[PDB]
């Protein structure tokens, strides 16, 4: 059934290459933001943040937060989300990157800045979505 947002998905023993995380939900009408935050304690190893209205443009911001400071943003203008519509986000952990696909299309890759993959042990999901499912498997 419905999951409550913000939602915290534990990743027992951290992430590993070949782990595939799948998030299903629906963007609310008039959404502003979505965020997936892969955490290593207080640090955010990988923040994946679609913004629906940043100076009247849609953009995806990726970043990492270390010791309560945000780093250098990486931005992607390809924006596969739409207000009101169902989505699937898949994050595949690879040896050197997270790889993100939305609705079965490749979107972006994010190079690992936090290198202790085994300590990335929680995924926070938040923002203007109805969350249907969040799960992981090994491929
Ligand atoms: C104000 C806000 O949105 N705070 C949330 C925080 O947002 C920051 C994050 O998106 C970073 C990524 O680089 O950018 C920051 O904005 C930048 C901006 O992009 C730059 O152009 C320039 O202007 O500098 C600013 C400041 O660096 C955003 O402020 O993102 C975190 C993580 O998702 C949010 O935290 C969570 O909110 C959830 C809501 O339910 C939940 O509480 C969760 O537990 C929180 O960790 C901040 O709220
Ligand atoms: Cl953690
Ligand atoms: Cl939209
Ligand atoms: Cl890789
Ligand atoms: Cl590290």
């Amino acid at each position: 059934g419905p999951l409550i947002v913000p939602y915290n998905l534990p990743l027992p023993g951290g992430v590993v290459p070949r782990m595939l995380i799948t998030i299903l939900g629906t963007v609310k009408p008039n959404a502003n933001r979505i965020a997936l935050d892969f955490q290593r304690g207080n640090d955010v190893a990988f923040h994946f943040n679609p913004r629906f209205n940043e100076n009247n443009r849609r953009v995806i911001v990726c970043n990492t937060k270390l010791d309560n400071n945000w780093g250098r943003e990486e931005r992607q203008s390809v924006f596969p989300f739409e207000s009101g519509k169902p989505f699937k986000i898949q994050v595949l952990v690879e040896p050197d990157h997270f790889k993100v696909a939305v609705n079965d299309a490749h979107l972006l890759q994010y190079n690992h800045r936090v290198k202790k993959l085994n300590e990335i042990s929680k995924l926070g999901i938040s923002g203007d979505i109805d969350l249907t499912s969040a799960s992981y498997t090994m491929i």
